[PDB]
């Protein structure tokens, strides 16, 4: 029993973290096989960030403009290319600790583990959701650029995020491992701001299922709703509209608890309208939206506490 | 910026997890040098748990009564002893991935990372506090016994918890790595229940400091309090009494924010009495008590956002 924000074990990723230096700028990089990935802004000074031309900045560098350090060992750079907002540095050595891996672009609402790193040294690990507005509510200080986000399935690491910047509201933005930003953000100094965010309806519903599987039914009611009537309420409280696809995704959790999705929606509609009347759900006084249906199935018992 | 429940990177611990089988019972064990640690209840059947005599159960076993599997490799047991509520199994091979390590008994209020494991295979990682009542609010299913809790300082792993059981309220109990239980619990089937718990005052105060360092001052006030007057309020709301030692511990956070401890206490007293008036602190609508002053210094900037 219990329910916690749980990250994937971080060891396969720790063995891939290195330090990348260009001039006086140091950040983190990711070393797989004979390649090191890092944010391209490693080539900028502070004044560069105000109007950088990356093609122009990069052509001015040689292979030996870059130092890469893995633990106490210097790797020698033998090639370099830009790919969108990342650099791909080729090095003299293949990483002996390279795990089976893939590069994946995750979708808003999905979750992943972040390994916070400084000077190529991992310091901590926590679970984040990709928000509808394409930011994450992370925890990052100076030196954290190039920290990665990932999921693990079987023994394969699916890398999905590399960290690049902080926005004025204190939330975080970055790219996938092809160097393409999540959201409309750019790696240069502008007046960019996070767009208005929304609550992830599917996840809140998944988490209510988790609460039932764990033994709590206090918030259920005798009612049902149509998809359309639910959404009118959803719009008023700044929740994402629920779709038939979201309804089908919740199929297995529905089957395990014997609670129809539209009946769970009626329960959520009542919580939105009346509040929680001083009560908690899985330890929480608010409606949680950072666990997916996959996260709930991974963590909860396959047997409901009836 | 940001503030998250952050666990230590788990890799050094993943390389120490093995599977231990006795008869039809399988659980996790911890392999350091040439020794494997695991809960002694691995030697019981279900009916045994109702009245087990462990000395009597153990003398009936040989070295080869135990199988230990590390990945795909069988380790051969060449000796065994009981130590309080753990078994210490000696094996044919020293763990090549043994990190620098210590065994430490943590104190109530302190935090650690848990690596949830099943069949010797790590599945997830999250941060817990040792509660005043000597339980943790973990997340554990069948097969999780022998999962460990730990902290990391520099490159040394300080092991502090091994998991043994779940209590009727759904919280968790276990031992240090000498096999001594945290709390008055025993590894046999009784009517044992978690004692009444208390909120960890020092941690709530640390977390308010974290909120100031991160840039928020909304909950401060013009008042001060004496230690004794604070505690009268503390008792009414089921918070631990604050001591001069707790006041001295908060010295560095106080210095970094320019907020005297007793002034922060007056702020907390007002929050207890008036609630939060619909507002949040570091994203939270309630007062959080699972971050220590050490946790705040580790995660937050050393420079206050004034
Ligand atoms: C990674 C690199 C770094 O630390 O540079 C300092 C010498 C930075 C990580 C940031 C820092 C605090 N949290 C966090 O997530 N990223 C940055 O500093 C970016 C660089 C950048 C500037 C302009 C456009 C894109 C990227 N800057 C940044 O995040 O701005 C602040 C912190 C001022 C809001
Ligand atoms: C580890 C061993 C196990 O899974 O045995 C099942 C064949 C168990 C971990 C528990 C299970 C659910 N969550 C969790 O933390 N521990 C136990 O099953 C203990 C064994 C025990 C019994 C009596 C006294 C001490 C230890 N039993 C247990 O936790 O009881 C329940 C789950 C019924 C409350």
């Amino acid at each position: 029993s219990g329910f916690r924000k749980m990250a994937f074990p971080s060891g396969k990723v720790e063995g891939c973290m290195v330090q990348v230096t260009c001039g006086t700028t140091t950040l983190n990089g990711l070393w797989l096989d004979d390649t090191v990935y890092c944010p391209r802004h490693v080539i900028c000074t502070a004044e560069d960030m105000l109007n950088p031309n990356y093609e122009d900045l990069l052509i001015r560098k040689s292979n030996h403009s870059f130092l890469v350090q893995a633990g106490n060992v210097q790797l020698r750079v033998i090639g370099h290319s830009m790919q969108n907002c990342l650099l791909r540095l080729k090095v003299d050595t293949s990483n002996p600790k390279t795990p089976k891996y893939k590069f994946v672009r995750i979708q808003p609402g999905q979750t992943f583990s972040v390994l916070a790193c400084y000077n190529g040294s991992p310091s901590g690990v926590y679970q984040c959701a990709m928000r509808p507005n394409h930011t994450i509510k992370g925890s990052f200080l100076n030196g954290s650029c190039g920290s990665v986000g990932f999921n693990i399935d079987y023994d394969c690491v699916s890398f999905c995020y590399m960290h690049h910047m902080e926005l004025p509201t204190g939330v975080h933005a970055g790219t996938d491992l092809e160097g393409k930003f999540y959201g409309p953000f750019v790696d240069r100094q502008t007046a960019q701001a996070a767009g208005t965010d929304t609550t992830i309806t599917l996840n809140v519903l998944a988490w209510l299922y988790a609460a039932v599987i764990n033994g709590d039914r206090w918030f259920l009611n005798r009612f049902t709703t149509t998809l359309n009537d639910f959404n009118l309420v959803a719009m008023k409280y700044n929740y994402e509209p629920l779709t038939q696809d979201h309804v089908d995704i919740l199929g297995p959790l529905s089957a395990q608890t014997g609670i129809a999705v539209l009946d769970m929606c009626a329960a959520l509609k009542e919580l939105l309208q009346n509040g929680m009347n001083g009560r908690t759900i899985l330890g929480s006084t608010i409606l949680e939206d950072e666990f997916t249906p996959f996260d709930v199935v991974r963590q909860c018992s396959g047997v409901t506490f009836q």
